[PDB]
């Protein structure tokens, strides 16, 4: 269900965001993968206007340097 | 290092693979990621033909059936 959720287009990140892990909570992943997730997916799995952010944002980042940086 | 592996375009995919991996030795991933690695990226992270395959081959896939498809 997770890799096919890409981001939707007009969709502010939080929401891409809000749906990713309540996915996630669905495939009950560990906290580990949650965070290893992150880290990749939630990236590469972004609308390519924040996800040119995301990935110069860089990986370390916690979650809200990347929802600050995507508003 | 592993959202930045990407597969590699005159790369057999065997290889790509075989990098993957000896990457996710490094950052020492449970099997537990290992096998959610598998399921995500390790095909998003690939070229544009074996990206397609393995998109169409669906999870659930064992590597197996992944590189058998991927020749």
């Amino acid at each position: 269900s997770i890799l096919d959720i890409r981001q939707g287009p007009k969709e502010p990140f939080r929401d891409y965001v809000d749906r990713f892990y309540k996915t996630l909570r669905a495939e009950q992943a560990s906290q580990e993968v949650k965070n290893w997730m992150t880290e990749t997916l939630l990236v590469q799995n972004a609308n390519p206007d924040s996800k040119t952010i995301l990935k110069a944002l860089g990986p370390g980042a916690t979650l809200e340097e990347m929802m600050t940086a995507c508003q």
